[PDB]
């Protein structure tokens, strides 16, 4: 069900260089498709540009691995 | 559906050191669970012991990644 998909999303995101955990993930079904919004932790000393790059890389990785996701927004917050 | 799960099984198996493609995969639902049997290609010059190790590693990798699989047999054949 949903929990299995959420596990996969978290595991996929964590394997992306520069992710320091998944801080938040909201996933919902729109029909058979998942729409999700996520916040990742990142090094506080990364630049804003780097954090944007990490978010883009997470979006690509997660959407590539979990084919039912049809919308994924990823934002970042500083995390030790 | 099934095709999405089969894609995941093949992709997981291919990422295991020493797999030279998935030659065969039969997957079936027993209730909500998947039972599967797979043949991987391996280097003809690997030993029988090494081929057994690769099969064990595929079983572990695939079962670890695809939680609905409750039975997976993996065998090997020589592949160029």
């Amino acid at each position: 069900h949903m929990e299995a998909v959420q596990n996969r999303i978290v595991e996929a995101a964590e394997r992306v260089p520069g992710v320091r955990g998944v801080i938040h993930l909201r996933a919902r079904y729109v029909g058979q498709d998942i729409w999700a919004d996520m916040i990742i932790g990142v090094d506080p000393e990364n630049t804003v540009e780097q954090a944007h790059e990490i978010c883009e890389a997470v979006q690509a990785a997660v959407c590539g691995k979990i084919r039912r996701i049809e919308s994924l927004d990823v934002s970042a917050e500083a995390r030790e």
